[PDB]
């Protein structure tokens, strides 16, 4: 068969479940208000101004550019400019550089006044900025500049391949490999990083010179992400090195180990699936990590071993756990699959201090099996 890139179907897996149209698409709507506009003890966005608004890494008490660029992604796919632009205006005035080795990049991390703690950046931001950007254009149109949306995407998709070129900085793709990287300046990588889903619509929105490469990069990161995942539990390291091998522990952690980055990897592989429907292993891959999780519970979530050796210490964010092993069954075939989507349905929304990754995983999936997490190309509106 074809994806929903090429048909424009999409698969509804919480009515394939047996629920009604009518309570999943209320379902949504409700999600959305409570993260965007809840409680002190729920909501994760915060309006600033008249044309300003981040989300805050309540675990954290900073503004990550991963974060601000699901929330950008959140609203375009939700119809939801005003919040959107927000998010966008925050990220472009106080996280963007104009100058230095960065130039382009965003700063991984600042305070919610908007003053920087870190200049180096985060690529899942990078990325995340640009497909949202390009969505944008799509839906809406270019408003004018900072809103020229497809301008500012090809400019950041610039910088990601070229950024050494012009004396000094390194690019977030290495050329060798065409493997997204961890950080610009080290020669190791994250399987949570890979959307070779997003490179596909970069092939087509990109500036010409670089549609090559990324055509290119979607096959190398499917590729990868066959490396990286445990042939057996589906389970996949925090950072990897190139050959899908755990990395060495660094310095600021042990990240050879399944925790939060890696339960990105089994969401990120299944709308993948659903939109190109390229790698049939992905089904597989999808099958296994339902497999390892068909018969453990929430609470008893845990830091696992790729092997699948549970370590005592529990998981951080066990929702956004269940979350990505549910958004699974976007591809999985399985016994399991029936069985997680239901499980995420009598889930609700993360509360307290550490919500914030939990809730975001959470509304991805709500978007993807309520079959809402859509491309939005160049068509005729
Ligand atoms: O912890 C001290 C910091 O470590 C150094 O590393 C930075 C990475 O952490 C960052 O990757 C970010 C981290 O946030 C990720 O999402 C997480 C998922 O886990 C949840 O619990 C959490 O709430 C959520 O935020 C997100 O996917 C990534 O975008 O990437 C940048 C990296 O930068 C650099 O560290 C390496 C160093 O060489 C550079 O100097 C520094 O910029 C930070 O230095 C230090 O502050």
């Amino acid at each position: 068969g074809k994806g929903a890139y090429d048909t424009g179907t999409y698969a509804n897996l919480f009515q394939r479940s047996g629920y009604r149209e009518d309570e999943i698409k209320a379902r949504l709507e409700q999600t959305w208000n409570d993260l965007f506009y809840g409680d002190e003890h729920t909501r994760i966005y915060y309006p600033v101004g008249d044309d300003k608004g981040y989300m805050l890494d309540t675990g954290n008490d900073d503004v990550r550019s991963a974060g601000m660029s699901y929330g950008m992604m959140m609203a375009v796919q939700m119809d939801k400019k005003h919040e959107f632009d927000r998010l966008w205006n925050y990220a472009y005035t106080y996280m963007q550089h104009t100058e230095g080795r960065y130039k382009d990049y965003f700063a991984w991390h600042c305070k919610p006044d908007g003053t920087r703690l870190s200049p180096g950046p985060a690529p899942d931001g990078e990325e995340f900025f640009a497909m949202a950007l390009f969505f944008a254009s799509n839906r809406w149109g270019d408003g004018p500049a900072p809103y020229d949306y497809q301008a500012q995407a090809r400019k950041i998709l610039h910088a990601c391949l070229h950024q050494g070129e012009q004396g000094e900085g390194d690019p977030m793709w290495e050329p060798s490999n065409r493997l997204i990287k961890f950080i610009p300046e080290l020669p190791f990588s994250d399987p949570s990083y890979h959307l070779p889903h997003f490179y596909e619509l970069f092939a087509q929105y990109a500036n010409e010179q670089d549609r090559t490469f990324w055509k290119e990069a979607a096959e190398a990161s499917r590729a990868y992400l066959r490396t990286a995942c445990h042939p057996v539990t589906g389970l996949s390291p925090e950072y990897a090195n190139y050959d899908g091998t755990p990395a060495p522990v660094q310095l600021h952690g042990d990240f050879r180990h399944f925790y939060s980055d890696a339960y990105r990897v089994a969401a990120n592989v299944a709308l993948d699936w659903e939109w190109f429907r390229k790698d049939p292993w992905q089904v597989q891959q999808s099958n296994r990590i339902q497999a390892f999780f068909s018969d453990i519970d929430v609470s008893d979530y845990r830091r696992y071993t790729i092997e699948g050796e549970p370590f005592n210490e529990p998981a951080l964010h066990p929702v956004g756990l269940l979350a990505t092993n549910a958004m699974a069954s976007l591809a999985a075939d399985g016994p399991d699959a029936d069985s997680f989507v239901k499980r995420f349905w009598n889930t609700p929304l993360r509360q307290g201090k550490r919500r914030y990754y939990d809730n975001c995983l959470y509304f991805f999936t709500m978007l993807a099996l309520s079959g809402n997490y859509r491309v939005y190309q160049q068509a005729a509106a």
